């Protein structure tokens, strides 16, 4: 058997981690650019 | 006289509020598309 | 600042707008 | 009536004039 | 109106700057 | 490397979907 | 030598396949 | 998980390129 679902929920949730590291990094360089 | 990097500052600032409200709809809307 | 006083409106209407 | 294009013009000339130079 | 088309175009130029600011620190 | 032209790509892609996203909930 | 291509295709796939339907 | 190792091995350049 396998748990499709956690599965998939592992997958999202690292996903999810990485795109907001890009985030923060945008949110920087957002902020020091217009400061 | 004017303080003209305070008046900046307090523009940027709401900017960056402004923009963080929109991210943050953004990050809900892409973390519920993919859930 | 008129900067500040719009960038308030704004935030209401993208609030109320939600 | 009508802010929401007029405050949009002008905080839009305002993020310009904060990201130059 | 909550000045709906307006705040798009508004988003619309941030996002963009953010983009091009990305894509630079690391290009 | 550190993988930079791949990474790009699919910060890319990420950000599009976002910037659909906002449009639709909000158009 | 070279995960980081292989690596961002299979990725771009799966992110296709999660934001499907 | 191929996904979630793949997505680590990722984090971890992007933790390098900063
Ligand atoms: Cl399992
Ligand atoms: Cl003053």
């Amino acid at each position: 058997s396998e748990d499709y679902e956690r599965r998939r929920s592992e997958c999202v949730s690292e996903m999810l981690d990485l795109e907001k590291q890009f985030s923060e990094l945008k949110e920087k360089l957002f902020r020091e650019r217009l400061s």
